[PDB]
């Protein structure tokens, strides 16, 4: 099954600056703002579509990871599409989770972040907890990165 959700967040950060933090600089920012995440390492690719990162974390004392794959990036349009594709951090009920994001300009030099999240389930149902766990994580990450650039614009 495929279950799709949309979220939109307003931000006061300038669109190109928010976009850069979410894309080019996320590997650097995330471990600062998500304590359990220790590092983000590129394991395949050099930046082409298909580049895979291992997001290494500890949770409840045990190191694991999720794998993150770049599906498409288009800086000129401030768009970025990625999937979570495996590792212990991806629920066993899921083939993958795909994200399609886009940063639009807002009023007064700010931004609007739009994301479309697609859960690819192995079965025909999407467990509520699986859905909610991942939505909390995703929008927490956007908010954590956004909050970082707000408090540390000179990073």
């Amino acid at each position: 099954g495929i279950f799709a959700f949309e979220n939109e967040q307003s931000s006061t950060v300038a669109p190109a600056k928010l976009y850069k933090a979410l894309t080019k600089d996320s590997d650097e920012i995330v471990p600062k703002v998500i304590e359990p995440i220790q590092s983000v390492e590129i394991v395949e690719g050099n930046g082409g579509p298909g580049t895979i990162k291992k997001i290494i974390a500890i949770h409840d004392g045990h190191t694991s990871f999720v794998l993150h794959k770049l599906d498409a990036i288009d800086e000129a349009n401030l768009t970025y599409n990625y999937s979570i594709i495996g590792g212990e951090g991806l629920d066993e009920s899921l083939e993958k989770i795909s994200y399609e994001s886009k940063i639009l300009p807002g009023p007064d030099g700010g931004s609007i972040g739009k994301i479309n999240v697609k859960f690819h389930t192995k079965g025909d149902v999407l467990s509520e907890t699986v859905r909610d766990q991942a939505k909390f994580k995703g929008l927490g990450l956007f908010k954590a990165i956004e909050g970082y650039v707000l408090a540390h614009p000179d990073y």
